[PDB]
RNA sequence: UACCUGGUUGAUCCUGCCAGUAGCAUAUGCUUGUCUCAAAGAUUAAGCCAUGCAUGUCUAAGUACGCACGGCCGGUACAGUG
């Protein structure tokens, strides 16, 4: 990246949907040691649909 | 059912072939009411091919973060069907 921003492209920021899966990178995205449970760290994805409970998956 | 019969001469006896006769298979003609099985683009061109179909596959048990549905309970790693 220069010093300007293009419209088109930089303004805006995506989600990176679809967080990591496998265990061992799990703690190499948040830095846990042996003893921290991975499962607390696990990312949830937000699910929304309108006529719907909103519901959370992992 | 281990079979013969007409044809050479004025008449005869033979050699001998032609012709008939009976199946069986391919075609074909004429005809064809019922009923049971049944072959069928081999022969000529292993010639040429429109179109469509003829090879796919998930259990409890490889991989599910598709809300595509719905379901507890909403910090619940993953309910489930898929």
């Amino acid at each position: 990246k220069g010093e300007k921003d293009i419209p088109g492209l930089t303004d805006t920021t995506v989600p990176r949907r679809l967080g990591p899966k496998r265990a061992s990178r799990i703690r190499k995205l948040f830095n846990l040691s042996k003893e921290d449970d991975v499962r607390q760290y696990v990312v949830r994805k937000p699910l929304n649909k309108e006529g719907k409970k909103p519901r959370t998956k992992a």
